[PDB]
């Protein structure tokens, strides 16, 4: 198995492409109470889960729930892109606030995986170029996201990697 | 049937004790995402629907939806008890931050209608002296509604009247 560590109360960062696989790996391995993804806030917000105009808000509802839980002591894991900076340096800030540990869960997949995936959901097929896009961002993020403050760096680097993935706690 | 008429810029706020059927009357009328419950915000805060120490927490995350929907001009019901003055306050002063309709649903329902349906449910029960109080609560709360600054206060007085609510656009 690929173990993966992390502590019984953490904030679990998902950074992967449109199409990595985030959401179906977060379901895989986490309560659904435990995983608020940006889809969903979107929703809550608007109705409409694939309305991206409201994505300032959708975060700002996401950013606030993540707040909440960690301050009870509730394990969180966010299902969203992630791969630019400024969208992960706020959910750090939020981890330091309550002395939680962020930990970054990285799909560093081929970008013609992503490609295809994408070309056979069946709910929102992004454009091909976001996908260019968010693959390239996240391979720019790799090297940094140490010293952007994750605890635990954890880079998955083929879907055989994905799925042999198991979570220890403690 | 009882036609309750409300705008496109609604906010819908459920008035009833535990028991008197405010969560199936918010699934039957409204879409999904219309709909933001305290049991469903008591979940996104604690995995725990049922957890009652996380009150506080849930209210903030409640209002904080409701505003940021009603600011986006969506339709919003919330899904909670709403009979104490104190908790309709901060959904009225909301509403009105952005311009919405706050509108009153009651579940005027007999008490024993509650204490029934409370022994019946499935998900969580409570003690009977929480629906006792809740429709002690509630009856002192109607006559003072539209001056709180609910602009449609609509009051249903039976199961028969609830079953028969039809709503219609104003728009
Ligand atoms: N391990 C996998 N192998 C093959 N297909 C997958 C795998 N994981 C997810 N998929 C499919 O690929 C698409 C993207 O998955 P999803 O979890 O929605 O990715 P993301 O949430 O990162 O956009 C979905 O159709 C999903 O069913
Ligand atoms: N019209 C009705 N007749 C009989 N039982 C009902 C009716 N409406 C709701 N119930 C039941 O009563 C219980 C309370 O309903 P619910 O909608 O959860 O109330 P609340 O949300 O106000 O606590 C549930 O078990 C539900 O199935
Ligand atoms: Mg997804
Ligand atoms: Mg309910």
């Amino acid at each position: 198995s690929m173990k993966l560590t992390i502590p019984e109360l953490s904030l679990v960062v998902l950074i992967g492409s449109s199409g990595s696989g985030k959401s179906t790996f977060a379901k895989k391995h986490f309560k659904p109470t435990e995983v608020i993804s940006s889809d969903f806030c979107r929703g809550l917000v608007s109705d409409d889960e694939n309305d991206q105009t409201v994505t300032g808000a959708a975060f700002d509802v996401l950013h606030y729930i993540v707040s909440k839980r960690l301050q009870l002591g509730k394990l969180t894991v966010v299902d969203a892109t992630n791969v630019q900076e400024s969208a992960r340096k706020p959910l750090i800030e939020i981890a330091k606030d309550y002395h939680c540990f962020p930990v970054a869960v990285v799909f560093n997949l081929p970008e013609k995986v992503c490609q295809e995936r994408n070309k056979n959901r069946t709910d929102r097929q992004v454009e091909e170029y976001v996908i260019r896009k968010h693959t390239q961002q996240l391979k720019k993020s790799i090297k940094g996201l140490q010293r952007e403050g994750f605890r635990y760096v954890y880079i998955l680097n083929s879907p055989e990697e994905v799925e042999e993935v198991v979570f220890e706690r403690q």
